[PDB]
């Protein structure tokens, strides 16, 4: 069983809805549990937005009681994500994105999507590729880039060529339906084109707009085939290669024209149709998912390039040319800052190949949906850039092939009444923050885990008589990732982004404040956490950490380059209720002390400390992964909470 097995991918793209908006309070994904969430500028964690009013914390959007079904939506365009963004640093939603931004539903709003996350898998690192709206984002699913460079008719940072207009005037790069039309890989877009909620990108461009009605650019890309067509193509096991489906407005699950439950009502008309005949079914991946995030807050940091300075410089370093991912043309508004990925959005794999209600943690884009296709089908799509390739998956980890199952599918909640549920709710009141702001919470719960192609380390080194703490960003596995450094002691300046591709190592120098003081804090991939705090101006101790996961333990080796004996603690802080050793490292030697992981599914959070020092310390937490699969954190839910 193997990737070979899929013969039709199915591809649902649905409008306007974060992670967190939906899934924050999902047992098993990285929600408002999080242990690792992010530091503000203030110190506190990523949750305490400040506005006008002062702080407002993500709060629950009822719709027993208020009209959140239909909740007004939020500003979702360049300027507006570049500004909550605000260059990686995240304290801006409020001002960028009006207090609606923080509202989010829980499971009994919004059972049927808890139901499918649950019934199949769920991806909680995929995020949209574009800070801002709707049609940049589709151009990276249907062609895998907005034209950065502008000689194509770009750069696309609006909805501008949402809809048909003067051929002369139309995009002139190639879309990647054009290259499966080429090589044979048979293609359609399902859509009313009397009503897609100008949803396909490719009216956008001139070999599209230029074409004869029967071209099959337009009989397979700009034609009408509605849900009814789809269905009987699956009767009759003539279902393509490759499905884009695009809903008409009111079923998009955007804000301004839909709403939740009626998405959700034309998933679950798509997932009849679909599997209408059990062997078309049986080689049949959907993938749903959402174009961007409207204004709704989600918390996880997203991925990207360093930003670029003004003499040519980069703020951070990458492995991976970053040329097309920064804005340099167009709209003048946040020159040098990336395109993105933009915050977290749902996506959900359905298929045979992926049931029993697993979490995905590794890092997509709307690229990734192509680079899947590139895996099955070969047809390369060469308008990827290179830091997407190096930092965004291919979706393969989401499934696993060797095990399919054709039974049939859990019950899902019905999605019949859903006109009555909206004309019941629209006379509720409209949601508001409430009076008094609270952390929200997420419920402790594990959920099996997909094996990831991550293994990163982060080593510090640092000398008596220096001037900064030399940081190695190493990629021992088989993707790329983003490491983000956050300056503790630097409350005014952006978050520092290194991009290391699979297999490679960069370094960088962090300079001690007035006193030789460091507090840093670097992200990574799915909870990976790196601590380095200190004082640089006795015994100078270091760590290094090592992953063995050939035997399932993690090598801790304690380090001590100073001229007298130095008592070193590790503890845990989660996993092992607060266990502690200590070691006596000799003046300029090292001693080693293994953990064996299995007893916490191969996580791990310890801090390590020195006797007679009351700054000295680095952590580390996050998941060894070995090839095989795992759970979820089995502390989501905990937050800050450590021994
Ligand atoms: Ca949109
Ligand atoms: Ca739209």
């Amino acid at each position: 069983g193997n990737l070979k097995d899929v013969e039709h991918v199915v591809i649902l793209m649905q409008e306007n809805r974060s992670f967190d908006h939906y899934f924050g309070t999902l047992k098993g994904v990285r929600g408002f549990g999080d242990r690792m969430a992010i530091p503000l500028p203030d110190g506190q964690r990523v949750w305490h937005q400040k506005g006008s009013k002062g702080e407002i914390l993500p709060y629950h959007f009822d719709t027993s009681t208020t009209s959140a079904q239909r909740v007004d939506g939020t500003p979702h365009t360049w300027p507006d994500a570049q500004q909550a963004w605000n260059e990686g640093r995240m304290d801006k939603w409020l001002p960028a994105k009006t207090e609606r931004s923080l509202g989010y539903y829980k499971e009994q709003d919004i059972a049927f999507q808890f139901a499918m996350a649950n019934a199949f898998t769920i991806c909680d690192a995929y995020h949209c590729s574009f800070q801002g709206g709707t049609n940049p984002n589709r151009l990276f699913l249907w062609t895998g880039t907005n034209d950065p460079l502008g000689q194509h008719g770009g750069p696309v940072t609006t909805n501008d060529h949402d809809s048909n207009g003067p051929v002369e005037q139309g995009y002139t790069w190639t879309t990647y339906p054009e290259r499966l039309q080429a090589a044979g890989i048979t293609w359609r877009v399902y859509q009313d084109m009397a009503d897609n909620f100008s949803d396909n990108p490719l009216i956008g461009f001139r070999q599209y707009r230029a074409a004869a009605p029967d071209s099959p650019l337009i009989v397979n890309g700009l034609s009408t085939w509605k849900l009814d067509a789809l269905k009987r193509d699956v009767l009759a096991n003539s279902l393509p290669q490759v499905s884009w489906i695009v809903a008409p407005a009111k079923y998009s699950e955007h804000p301004g024209p839909s709403s939740p439950i009626w998405g959700a009502e034309y998933t679950s008309w798509v997932l009849d149709a679909l599997t209408a005949n059990p062997e078309v079914w049986s080689k049949t991946a959907l993938l749903v998912m959402f174009d961007e995030n409207d204004g709704f807050f989600d918390h996880i940091a997203p991925p990207a390039a360093p930003s670029l300075n003004k003499d040519g410089t980069l703020r951070g370093k990458t492995t991976a040319d970053a040329t097309l991912e920064w804005h340099t043309k167009g709209d003048i508004r946040y020159r040098n800052q990336p395109y993105g990925l933009g915050p977290r959005v749902p996506m959900y794999v359905i298929s045979p190949w992926s049931k029993g209600g697993w979490v995905n943690s590794q890092v997509f884009d709307h690229t990734s949906v192509i680079r899947f296709l590139e895996q099955r089908f070969g047809v390369m799509e060469p308008n990827i850039s290179p830091w997407r390739r190096a930092v965004c998956g291919d979706l393969t980890s989401a499934f696993n092939f060797a095990n399919p199952n054709n039974e049939p599918f859990p019950e899902l909640p019905d999605t019949s009444q859903a006109d009555a549920i909206v004309a019941s709710q629209i006379k509720l009141p409209k949601p508001k923050p409430p009076a008094v702001a609270a952390m929200p919470k997420q419920e402790m719960g594990i959920r099996p885990a997909r094996a990831l192609p991550y293994e990163l380390g982060v080593h510090a080194r640092y000398r008596s008589g220096g001037d900064a703490l030399s940081l190695t960003f190493a990629n021992t596995g088989k993707a790329g990732a983003v490491f983000q450094v956050f300056d503790l002691l630097d409350s005014e300046n952006p978050p520092k982004r290194y991009t290391v591709g699979a297999r490679k190592r960069l370094h960088d120098s962090f300079q001690g404040d007035a006193s030789g003081d460091y507090h840093l804090e670097v992200h990574g991939p799915n909870g990976f956490l790196r601590v380095f705090r200190g004082n640089l101006a006795a015994p100078l101790p270091e760590v290094r950490i090592d992953y063995e996961p050939l035997f399932g333990n993690l090598r801790v080796q304690l380090i001590n380059r100073g001229r007298h004996p130095v008592k070193l603690t590790v503890k845990d802080n989660v996993y092992r209720q607060g266990e502690r050793r200590t070691v006596n490292v000799p003046p300029g030697q090292r001693r080693e002390v293994r953990y064996s992981l299995r007893s916490s599914g191969n996580w791990y959070d310890f801090s390590v400390s020195a006797q007679g020092s009351d700054s000295f310390l680095r952590r580390f937490s996050g998941r060894m992964e070995d090839g095989r699969s795992g759970f979820s954190d089995p502390g989501m839910g905990l937050g800050t909470l450590t021994f």
